């Protein structure tokens, strides 16, 4: 019956959760290469019973509202803003996404753009295309031999290292968890010293209280005078404005930006930013996730997500949902979900107990207001299809499914 | 030595060619930070012993012959095009410069072009200052997994094929000589196929007949749709409107041009191209060479060469001139150079013989039509100071002096 | 924590193993630099809640059974055949070992024992301490440019691979599941292939019915006349007078044993072999594990094996019992171990459910005829408490406890 | 007239320095496997033009005094206190060696020593080969986290140093030159320093006063105790008496030596030593140069550096001779040797301006009593054979040859 299983795929995924979408079964699919409209959307995911969307089309509480078929959501991306993850919650419905699918994509931006920042080249280009013609070595430097400091050392973070590592760059870093270095790199103590030192100041850390304006006036004055500070992490981690005077006073040689604290919400839509009146910086609409391979890594993750929570029920990793997962160990397995409170369990297990069908494996996991069980039982079809009208039946339940 | 030996040294060669000079004794230096006028060129080089220039200044026969006391010049830079050769070597003037000492600033420039090139990356930052905003991700790509096409896999071709290994691009390359490949580079037989197989080609071919418009449109579209070329090499090598055409046809996804058929005379001059309207192309004012690193050891180099002549003659690598050097053992030691016809030699010698004054070492070695010798022999002060004066004499003579 | 909980440690375990033990709480530690006579044995265990051991000391059914309050058992050590597993697994005792602690130390063994073998030079050691001198060329080669054969390319295997290659030999791989290689190193179909060309066998399989005498007379004639067999996988897997025969023949130059058919009980009991009278052979008393590095890591490894077990209940790894983990979210937490049969588990909620309590998470696993299980509830100590006794009246119980 | 070109080759060089020769025409070849008899030998060397030994001929003043026709001599070794070289420099003979041919052979035997040692391999085996059984892992350590700490960082001090690396040991040195570190190691300023941190600490220098007992007494007893200390560089530079003391202490916790104050003459004499009474230490009878690569490099080298004497007259790094060597520029060329007195050059040069020809090239070095130039004239060989005539007879001649 997965052929009668239907997958909604809005603006385009990678044709590689196709793939490992059809290799597991699932054929019945509705690809769009575009975003849908306010009206096309509910129309086409009624019913669905799985949707993957990206970050532009909005899966808000009067569209899932919409989906009477609809079993967990696939982000095929990094965030889930454009989600209402508590709609979802309520209904019974996990939301999965790739967190870490980008890392590559996103050192080899930062690669790449101290390269030619070290060497001036974002300004030479500025002036060539505007017919002026700028040569001078004075202040150009290779990378080889200077100083990097990765401020964050977690998954971008560590591919970078070892990438600057390959260019002949000393790494050094700052994490607020003490780390273990990779090849050469080595962790600094005190945050103000991996400043000092640096000749290219890189962010790779996540959004949070911590990181609100984490590189303000104070942080990039610390900065060595003549460097350049380079941000792909999140937009709300360098002030602005203060980056600007620093650029001004020529106290940075340079800058890198890909993130910023208000982003356009379309290509249609303007972009303003102080920046943008200087040569000397790099300016990136949020691209150092925007690669094909990412698109590839992030498809197959993502898929593979929504394929395990179809088959074996697993929501290890879920956003937005109690998380669990059991090793396939036996014929006959199902899931509850149901709101948590005291003896739902009991009733669930009572139906098998109360006719001699023998639990080989149970796991639940709660959130603060409802609970996800697995459980593998020693039965067979007949049985299994029956105890699942039951437990259907038990009071506080919100959905329940035979996995096989 | 002698705090009288004039150095003039112009269009601001780096500071360790002086930090050099110093410790070695001369102090007697003539800087600049640019070139000079003729008059004042002429007026400052009157006196000078040993000129250091870099490639705007034009030691043209006149000057040179002009150059009363002038002992030696140094190119402070890969090319010796400003420097009339044969004039110094008819005044018995070598010349110096510093062969492949920017392998590596071109190595890493190409790097950093082709990360961004292939991000699309140059664009979104042009569209980002005008205020538009672009995020894709379609025609985008990581470096790693792809192909990259070197063109002459010489000094520079060879370790840009290191980096790009290093940073998992497989590397295959063209060359019109048999070469040995490093790590796992790929010789290809067919330029053909190198073409239509690579991701980026990049050229490192020299300035001659054979690479006059090496690529041109033909070339070109055998360049795989979407791929990418770069370019700093020479200016001659590529059909630039050809270049433009593929552009706008959206044959190839972007480009970076170093050099031009013609370029601008100074930072004064406008700068015109085809290619200036290209979003998608990084045009840079022919800096692959323009780095403090470089020069620094350019500097280093260039200054040492000039005084290892000095003190003791040598001129391995000299590019106008025998090339000689003798191992210093046994003080004194003195040189002549002379036109090289029958006689001179044994003329030189028997100064020697006749008075009883051993010959320690020699060497002498002869272009065309001149003759160049370095004498070791075991006498004091005096004795050599009048030999010379008897060597001055010799006829055939061009010059000679006494070293130590 | 609790102070009272004696862990017994016995075999000279790594000093590691009491850090991390004192550093979770547990304070009273029996330690033992040996091992202990069936009397002393049976008194320090009679009142233990843990124990940990090396591979001299045997836990049998009757042992077990008189450590009154054994809580788990630690096997300091790769192996458990020291141990009843059975008979603990039924007093609900889950036995933990360190089951690839050692891939380093053998791999490094192998290589400094093919690099001296090599070399001719465990001979021309032996013959020094005789007061004969040996000054060779003949057939001694460096590591560098050699074939090093394989056999068996699992963790060790694997490991020793990469230290070779890094070495400079080419590494040929045996083995009767397809591995993808890491490095550059090559499966070979035939296991006679392997032999032929081999310039050092290196033999890694496990002990079983395929392995026994795998290495006979036939076996070792395919391999390079003058080549070299090393062996520190299992006593079981060589022909020891084939290899002898080979020896003596000089169609093997030398090798090296590790573990042989029957090994010394103790320190004080006879080594024999025909391999002692050869100069040109290493024989070591089983030490391809025994580095303080390797102990160091067991002992950590093992310790917090029963720390985590005791404090959280896991028993993932565990050796004999359902593996089970609970991430560890709300205060209080229980398990339960039973004769698996229907019935226990609804016996086991229904505790909860009838007295409003309610029940956070729950992982129930089972083998065969146990089962096992742990629960995460929302109630003050008491009511924990009182449950507890509870669940050890269920029918099926064979034993419970209450961790926090 | 090759083929009519004797070399006698004794002690069994590498077969590649026959490929080698027979590659450069030099085809009439005597090769013995075995070294000669106080009497075979001068009637062999007799008309020999090249005579190529080993460590075991004794090339004396006697011997040379048989050879009429001996041109230069080559020993496929690194050293030459067997031969007369000052017999030699009389009468015109250069001598040659290969001091660097053996690099990887000694690093490698350093790691398996350090290795095995490290692991008290040295030990079991020998107790293993008395049938005492000796297991424990108490002091045994793997290498990789080790302090390796190589005194004298030339040739073999760097290749050891990057294999260590490769196993992950931490590479520190000290030399007397400062030095560019490869890879990670560390210059240390004051030994006393590298030896208080190394684990393990491997002697690379040269003989002579500054190296005579460079580690005695007061040496070991700054090493680290529980260290080991390995030299296979010269056999005057560890005090023997002091080290076996320090294993007596167990200060050092064993020892690899490959070279003594003493060593025997020949495999039949009998090799006595304070350090046989210990198990914990790896004595080789002087191997560390004798593989069959280094024999082949040797084979290789030494030939062409007879070949090279032999074809264009060089004699850049003889042993005993003047260094002289010029670039292949021009048809003919002559050699003279002769006394070093006022006076010979002039004759010699006269030979050709007093008869129209033209000197091309030059180079004359001088020893305290001898002469060595090479001259490249452009001539024909009718003249040639007629200068060469005069040339001989110029007082204070001792050989000339028409190279070509
Ligand atoms: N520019 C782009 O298109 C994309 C941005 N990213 C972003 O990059 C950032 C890092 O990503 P990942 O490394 O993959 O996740 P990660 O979780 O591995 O990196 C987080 C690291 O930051 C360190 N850290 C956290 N707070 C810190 C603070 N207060 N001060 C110093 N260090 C701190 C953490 O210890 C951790 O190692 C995230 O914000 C992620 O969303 C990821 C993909 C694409
Ligand atoms: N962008 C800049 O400011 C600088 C440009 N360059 C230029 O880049 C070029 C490469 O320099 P190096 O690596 O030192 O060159 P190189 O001398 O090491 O090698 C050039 C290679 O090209 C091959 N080659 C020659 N003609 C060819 C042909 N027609 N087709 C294909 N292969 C051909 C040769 O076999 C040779 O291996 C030179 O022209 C150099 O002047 C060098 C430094 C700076
Ligand atoms: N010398 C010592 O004191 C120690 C010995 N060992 C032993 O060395 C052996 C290797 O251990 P690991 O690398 O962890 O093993 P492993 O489990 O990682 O791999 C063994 C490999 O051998 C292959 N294999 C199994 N049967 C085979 C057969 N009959 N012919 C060819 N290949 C076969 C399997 O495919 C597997 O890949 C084990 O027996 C282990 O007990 C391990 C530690 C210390
Ligand atoms: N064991 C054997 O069969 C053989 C021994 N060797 C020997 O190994 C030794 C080193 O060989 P290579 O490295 O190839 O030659 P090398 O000349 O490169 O090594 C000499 C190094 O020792 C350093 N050094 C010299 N005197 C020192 C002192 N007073 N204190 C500290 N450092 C000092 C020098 O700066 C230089 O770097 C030589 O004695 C050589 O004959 C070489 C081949 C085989």
């Amino acid at each position: 019956e997965k052929d009668k299983i239907k997958f909604l795929l809005v603006e385009g995924v990678h044709q590689k959760a196709l793939e490992s979408l059809r290799a597991a079964g699932y054929t019945n699919i509705e690809f769009h290469k575009g975003a849908l409209d306010d009206e096309q959307l509910k129309e086409s995911i009624r019913d669905a019973h799985f949707i993957g969307l990206r970050s532009r089309t909005h899966l808000t509480e009067d569209v899932i509202n919409a989906a009477e078929k609809l079993v967990a959501i696939g982000a095929f991306a990094i965030g889930t803003n454009q989600v209402d993850l508590d709609a979802a919650a309520k209904r019974g419905i996990p939301v999965f996404n790739a967190p870490f699918s980008n890392t590559r994509s996103v050192a080899e931006l930062v690669i790449g753009e101290l390269l030619l920042l070290l060497r001036g080249v974002p300004e030479a280009n500025a002036k060539a295309h505007r017919g002026v013609w700028n040569k001078l070595a004075a202040g150009s430097f290779e990378a080889r031999g200077k100083k990097l400091g990765i401020i964050g050392y977690g998954h971008i973070g560590t591919q970078l290292g070892i990438l600057a590592e390959s260019l002949g760059m000393y790494v050094y870093f700052y994490d607020i968890e003490n780390k273990l270095p990779l090849g050469n790199a080595t962790q600094v103590q005190h945050l103000s010293d991996l400043l000092n030192m640096s000749d290219v100041v890189s962010l790779h850390v996540p959004e949070n209280p911590s990181t609100k304006n984490m590189m303000g006036a104070k942080e990039i004055s610390l900065m060595k005078p003549g460097s350049l500070l380079i941000n792909a992490s999140r937009g709300t981690v360098v002030d602005i404005p203060a980056l600007a005077d620093a650029l001004a006073s020529k106290h940075l040689a340079g800058a890198a930006i890909d993130v910023f604290p208000t982003e356009p919400a379309t290509n249609s839509d303007p972009f303003t930013s102080p920046l943008a009146e200087f040569d000397n910086v790099l300016l990136t609409p949020h691209i150092g996730g925007s690669t094909q391979e990412a698109q590839e890594n992030i498809g197959l993750e993502v898929a593979g997500k929504l394929i395990k929570y179809s088959d074996n029920g697993s929501t290890l990793s879920a956003v937005n949902f109690p998380e669990v997962s059991l090793p396939l160990h036996v014929v006959r397995r199902l899931m509850h979900i149901h709101e948590n409170r005291p003896g739902v369990l009991t009733a669930l297990n009572k139906i098998f107990a109360e006719q001699g069908v023998n639990i080989a494996a149970q796991y639940l996991q709660t959130s603060a207001q409802m609970g996800y069980v697995v459980i593998d039982i020693e039965a067979d079809e007949d049985v299994a299809e029956k105890a699942l009208q039951a437990m259907k039946a038990i009071p506080g339940t919100i959905r329940a499914r035979l996995l096989y």
